[PDB]
């Protein structure tokens, strides 16, 4: 299972680290907040005036856990793995 600090791919295409795992104000269920290696994201750890974590702008992404996979494992559009 995913833990804060894990190295992951989002959507099989973007590598980063789990910075946040929990409930949010923008959707149901548990979401993974990932800080990407590259500026391919859409936030800095906040959405709509709730902050979930802090990273550099353009490096943050949130995804449901079903879209986040640990590096080294199959993730399921061309994908890294």
């Amino acid at each position: 299972e995913l833990k804060i600090g894990d190295r992951v791919l989002v959507g099989g295409t973007k590598a980063g680290v789990v910075r946040f795992l929990g409930e949010t104000d923008f959707a149901k269920g548990e979401w993974c907040g990932v800080e990407l290696d590259e500026p391919l994201g859409k936030n800095d750890g906040a959405v709509a005036g709730t902050r979930y974590f802090q990273c550099q702008p353009k490096y943050g992404l949130f995804a449901p856990v079903h879209k986040v996979t640990k590096i080294g494992f199959p993730s399921t559009v061309r994908r890294v793995m």
